[PDB]
């Protein structure tokens, strides 16, 4: 078996000459040469089995991944396990190999507002996909943002997503962790549970702030933190907005607090377009029901250079203890499998 730090890192023989890249969600990520497509590949190693939360995630990404196709989405270019569940204790997972994130290029690098609209229209194309599939990412933040060297943009980490349920979104105050913190809506810490679309538009927001600046917009430094930040930008929400809050425990934090006006974002980013101001703005609504939609999104001015909605396409197919879950795991990884 190869091994990379003194643990086990075993693909072999298709995959040699491996690098350590970093560590995943949990586990191991190297790039490799892969001896049947002459290509060097990322591969990031799973060892899911004991925790159940680790066999769902891997899960779930293994069953999307494998019916998404679009150019803006990582692939699964192929599988490796042992040929049996009971040798199976790890799960490699072999993608395009893709030379940086865009949470590494903005630490790094200034971006013009040509690479801003292009990287924006790219993520929001993907987005479309996954939007027409019924499916919530759930965690987008440029760390899960991969890029080349031509600055093609992909997709990646669908560990943390589900299937749209805007029926069954509500729920109570300060109770959600749904996202990384920085990339939250405001709703999660009021009455969400994350279930619909508009939780992906506020992180594509967050996002869009973070490369006019390199510096994350709503740098809350814990979780309660977070709406302080959010509130400090966009100022107090309006009467109708507070009207739609029907749980009196948020109603009343909010009402609570003394008036902020909004900070305007020429102020904010006095180098940005004007028109990339304008979709902020719309995708860092306070309200989700206001927040525009992808393919509103899409259609916006800013992205005029890009926009042609037939070559933005959507999903022809919309979408346990941990033992079963292995089983589950084992059968979906099955068509990689010498057979
Ligand atoms: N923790 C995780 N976040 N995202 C994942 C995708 C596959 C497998 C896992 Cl364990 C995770
Ligand atoms: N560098 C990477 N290319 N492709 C990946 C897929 C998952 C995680 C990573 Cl780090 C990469």
């Amino acid at each position: 078996p190869e091994m990379v730090r003194g643990q086990v890192f075993d693909v072999g023989p298709r995959y040699t000459n491996l690098s350590y890249i970093g560590e995943g969600a949990y586990g191991m990520v190297c790039s490799a040469y892969d001896n049947v497509n002459k290509v060097r590949v990322a591969i990031k190693k799973i060892s899911p089995f004991e925790h159940q939360t680790y066999c769902q995630r891997t899960l779930r990404e293994i069953k999307i991944l494998l019916r998404f196709r679009h150019e803006n989405i990582i692939g699964i270019n192929d599988i490796i396990r042992a040929p049996t569940i009971e040798q199976m204790k790890d799960v490699y997972i072999v993608q395009d190999l893709m030379e940086t994130d865009l949470y590494k290029l903005l630490k790094t690098q200034h971006l013009s507002n040509d690479h801003i609209c292009y990287f924006l229209y790219q993520i929001l194309r993907g987005l479309k996909y996954i939007h027409s599939a019924n499916v919530l990412h759930r965690d987008l933040k440029p760390s899960n943002l991969l890029l080349n060297t031509t600055c093609d943009l992909k997709i990646c980490d669908f560990g943390l997503a589900r299937v749209a349920d805007p029926d069954h979104d509500h729920t109570g105050f300060l109770t959600e962790y749904v996202a990384t913190r920085w990339y939250r809506a405001p709703e999660i810490m009021l009455n969400s549970k994350g279930y619909t679309k508009s939780i992906d538009i506020w992180s594509v927001g967050c996002i869009l702030a973070e490369m006019l600046s390199n510096r994350p917009i709503f740098p809350g430094k814990h979780y309660l933190d977070q709406l302080n930040h959010i509130l400090g930008i966009l100022g107090s929400p309006s009467q109708e907005d507070l009207n739609c809050i029907i749980n009196l425990k948020a109603r009343n934090y909010l009402l609570s607090l003394p008036h902020k006006n909004k900070v305007p974002w020429n102020r904010l980013f006095p180098n940005a377009d004007s028109k990339a101001l304008d979709l902020l703005d719309k995708m860092l609504t306070f309200n989700p029901h206001k927040r525009i939609e992808v393919e509103q999104a899409l259609a916006h001015p800013y992205l005029e250079q890009y926009y042609d909605p037939s070559d933005e396409p959507i999903a022809e197919a919309p979408f346990l203890p941990k033992e079963k879950l292995k089983e589950l795991i084992f059968e979906e990884t099955a068509r990689f499998q010498p057979g």
